[PDB]
């Protein structure tokens, strides 16, 4: 796991260089120039600080001494207290860097948003909304956060120490190039041998931080269930008892940073001790001058200054790794249902749906559909009936291709749906869901979301066919009133008639209906069923309903018990047969 | 808005002191002692730095000089580079502070979680899940974040400058107590006159940052709708075009910090210039010594060191105000439905429900219920029928008291429901919702969530009465299989029979049923309706259904057209009447 950390910094460094736009590629080349200019100021500032002490020792005239004191303040104006802090040069590059990190935080955030929608339907049913919406939120601030640390604070610190090794070597002696090298080599070994000890407590925190909020968020996505039952006291005691177990564990991971931050201050405190005693001995033995000690005592401080100011970051270095490693664990998840390479679009001509011996399983323990086979001629309505949990809506998932089949074949107009592109397969198919969800905006946008290029005259026209047109004009604010989140402000039945309406604006070749009359009364189905009959005149319809009066005038009725068709045919051919359909018909008549 | 900022720091400082636990109240008193001990080290470190220059100038013996050089390194070991950085004392208090901020981040996070559930039902229908779940996430890290800045970085900086005014006054002259005071008074006026100019761009960012993510999150809470229609390309172009308008506006708020961060470096660069030229003149006029210039040149740097290292924080000072001001805007929202002070519990004896002329309106434009009045004797089943949008489920909201009524009265056993506590009102009432949501865990916990103290033998017993008991034993993994989030992994009908089951474990005095048979076929209602009839034997039941065969054996049938009762009575009394119920009955028979 230490050789895999070497590519975690290598793959993070691919988001540093702007690609495709040369107007941003020469901002990076002169933010590297200002970064290299500040490395020369870290040397020239203590040099001009011993020149203004030597002239006070040698008693220079004031006309020649004042022109090198303001020369010192001007170079301290440009430095502003070492790297990592804000001098005049150190925030001039920050003024130019905040156009470059608006190109990385734009491309990353549009990458972990266009990847969540291209994942298949099996992933979105097993996710948790608290975990997924947090990683998509804190994912663009971990790449932007750590590239503002690896490029501005770690590399300029390591570049300032190497220059502090070449300097003190050619210009003092061989000794103080060894003391600053032995103190910094001891610094890097005692920040790795503690981090390999610290990793006991940091990886046992990420697995438990997601499990201490996963109940509180899921007690907040469905607010009403909590409300219906006596509660709001039970859900707060389980969140107190799950935040004791987390704050008892982050105590061991926040007070393990102080043990790292006191074993790094002990190394710096020894190299300063071995360096200050050696300069004091060379002045006593008159190898150097007292002005050369002033150069040493103000250069070792600014070398060891960014090593201590980086010590305040370690608990948000860690959070920017946790919010980054969960992002790349997400992006190495391929789509389960893949279109083939070299796939052409679906050529839709008539709308002839055929299953040939399709078998399907959700999780390999049970076969959900066993040898399902039928043929729907174009312009005909097919009816699916049966008990709950038979596999009725699962057939309307495979025709839309959310899921790959195990064996058999699905054909539309003699063309397999697994061969053609899935983005052209579901352009001719329009399905109303069983329980309908709506976007959290105007209802005139929930209806026009079927075909988005439609005008306001066509939205109102096909909302007449859904039967809601005379119910919205009794509302205040007209068509742009609000539904709240997931349509909960309307109704059970007014929520549903929007979903019929959206499908009509799409006007698909194949129309599918999971449940359309469930929340509607008996007076509103044949206002829609007769209105859909002049919409489904020459277009293929697959309907499934639990009430059995709607499918009397259907073309072919299929009965599904446990994923296996027991009997098929028309309405009058199954009442005279006396099978399970006739017993289901007589049970509803009385 | 500048006099209201003075209480934003006053009310934030109420989360500093731990209340009720004296074991944490004496950690704060000696984290104040270590904070006052570091203020004395900021004076004693440059004093011992001019002692080790004066002994090199006076050529002290090595036996007397080495005992004051290690005295300098030991006090630099304790300081570690000024306040805001990590010395040995400056992270000793950090080791003791991370038990105190686990008492504030515990009490704040359990305050903005026990306030979201006590808000009424009108607020949760108009909220957005992306906004609410973010403020509850980033709300405990803004109080903890800013109390680690106001107490550790702002006040110790202002305490180090005042000590730097008393020092340089009594111990040098009257001059350098004026230069460090005139430079810092000019510092505070030019960080207020820029912040009052900056506030144009920071308050126009919070109103637009919530509106650039409110579409992307709401295109992700309902993943399937996006999937059913041709999409995943339309929802990513509207998020690219809404992140150009945000990154074009945060550019004006991130490059307004650099203009603040270069007008603060210009003030520090002048006070260092006016101070270094005045010490150089006093040594030239022999008022002071060259060793006194070394004291000045290493004390003004560490006074002006935390003013530049605080310059790297200003774009996460701002985010910790935005994530804090949205939290206190949330907490000044009272509950709409309030129980009375001095309210006793509901004394439930028989279960006699009475409405007396109740009127109700959602948003004052329309009267939803107009003069609704009925009386339900105990042990009787009431039936509500009518078209969609009539006000049927709204009656089952007022009986549960999500909403206050405008006029009239609601009585249960001769007791008004507005007078008694609402936590005892909804303990005798058990309602199954219309569209049922489930928690994202085992189904044996979704059924036991009605009465949580029930055992496994009673969960399985009352799941027989819901008719799902023989359907779960065909599943793998038994009763602790997963439903995914909001129950979407089960079914439309297996999702619903869990919600009947939960209500039976509660065994309430009054049973309410919005929709119980909507997703179930005709063979599964009378397996439940006969099973509920030996549950509803002596307990009050209010049922409302669109299918009309279920309410034939009801005790009293109410017909609702537009929130007004048109006719009432039994089943045979409305078929011979020939009203709107008989026309609704003949329309379903054929
Ligand atoms: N996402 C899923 N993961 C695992 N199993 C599933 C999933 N969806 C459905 N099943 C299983 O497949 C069976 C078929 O359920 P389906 O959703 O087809 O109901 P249905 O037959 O259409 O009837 P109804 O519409 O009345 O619920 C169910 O018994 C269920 O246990
Ligand atoms: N939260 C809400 N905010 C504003 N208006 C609402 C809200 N809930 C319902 N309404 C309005 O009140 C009317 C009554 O709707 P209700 O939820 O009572 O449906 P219903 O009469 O029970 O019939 P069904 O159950 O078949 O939908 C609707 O026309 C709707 O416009
Ligand atoms: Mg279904
Ligand atoms: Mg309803």
């Amino acid at each position: 796991t230490w050789r895999d950390f070497g590519r975690k910094l290598r793959l993070l460094s691919g988001y540093l260089w702007p690609r495709g736009s040369p107007a941003l590629q020469l901002v990076v080349l002169i933010c590297l120039g200002l970064m290299g200019l500040e490395r020369a100021l870290n040397v020239l500032v203590p040099i001009f600080y011993r020149n203004i002490v030597n002239l006070l020792t040698e008693k220079a005239p004031w006309n020649s001494l004042a022109w090198t004191v303001t020369s010192y303040v001007f170079l301290k104006f440009l430095q502003g207290g070492g790297t990592g802090s804000t001098g005049f040069v150190s925030n001039l590059r920050t003024f130019l860097w905040i156009r470059v990190q608006q190109f990385t935080s734009r491309r990353v955030e549009l990458l972990i948003f266009s990847h969540l929608h291209e994942l298949s339907l099996r992933w979105h049913l097993g996710r948790r909304t608290g975990e997924v919406l947090r990683i998509a939120d804190r994912g663009t601030s971990s790449v932007t956060g750590l590239l503002s640390y690896l490029v501005f604070n770690v590399i300029p610190t390591l570049a300032d120490i190497i220059i502090g090794i070449i300097y003190f070597s050619m210009f003092f002696n061989a000794w103080f190039g060894l003391i600053v090298f032995l103190c910094m080599s001891l610094y890097l070994t005692l920040t790795i041998v503690v981090t390999e000890w610290r990793t006991k407590f940091r990886r046992a925190m990420n697995t438990q931080e997601n499990a201490t909020r996963a109940r509180a968020v899921d007690s907040l996505l469905n607010f009403e269930t909590v409300k219906y039952y006596n509660a709001e006291s039970y859900e707060v005691e389980r969140y107190r008892e799950a935040i004791i177990k987390y704050q008892g564990l982050e105590w061991k991971s926040s007070a393990s940073l102080v043990l790292l931050n006191q074993t790094q201050n002990l190394v710096i405190g020894l190299g300063l001790l071995a360096g200050s005693l050696l300069c004091a001995y060379f002045v006593t033995e008159q190898k150097l001058q007292v002005g050369d000690y002033v150069l040493f005592g103000t250069y070792i401080i600014q070398l060891y200054m960014p090593l201590n100011w980086f010590g305040t970051y370690y608990r948000m270095i860690q959070t920017n790794f946790i919010d980054m490693e969960n992002m790349f664990d997400l992006l190495k998840e391929e789509t389960e249902v893949k279109d083939l390479p070299g796939a052409g679009p679906l050529r839709f001509q008539k709308g002839r749906i055929e299953f040939e011996n399709v078998h399907f399983s959700y999780a390999d323990g049970r076969e959900t559909l066993q040898d399902v086979s039928f043929t729907v001629m174009p312009g005909q309505t097919l009816a699916l009936v049966g008990p709950s949990g038979a596999g009725k809506s699962t057939i309307l998932r495979l025709l839309f291709r959310f899921y790959d089949i195990s064996s058999g074949c699905i054909r539309i107009d003699g063309q397999d749906i697994s061969q053609v592109t899935q983005a052209s397969l579901r352009s001719h198919i329009g399905v109303v869901p069983q329980d309908t969800v709506l976007f959290n905006d105007t209802i005139a946008d929930n209806i026009r979301y079927g075909r988005v290029t439609a005008g306001n005259d066509e939205v109102e026209a096909a909302a007449q066919a859904a039967g809601i047109h005379d119910a919205i004009m009794a509302f205040p604010e007209g068509y742009r009133t609000q539904v709240g989140e997931r349509g909960l402000k309307l109704s059970g039945g007014e929520k549903q008639r929007v979903a019929i309406a959206r499908t009509i604006l799409k006007a698909p070749g194949i129309i599918l209906l999971d449940q359309a009359t469930s929340a509607l009364d008996t007076s509103n189905e044949r206002a829609i069923q007769a209105s859909l009959a002049k919409v489904c005149a020459n277009r293929t319809t697959i309907v499934v309903a639990h009430r059995l009066s709607t499918v009397v005038n259907a073309d072919q009725i299929l009965v599904i018990k446990d994923g296996c068709i027991v009997e098929r045919g028309r309405h009058e051919a199954l009442l005279s047969r006396g099978g399970v359909y006739a017993d289901m018909w007589q049970l509803q008549q009385g």
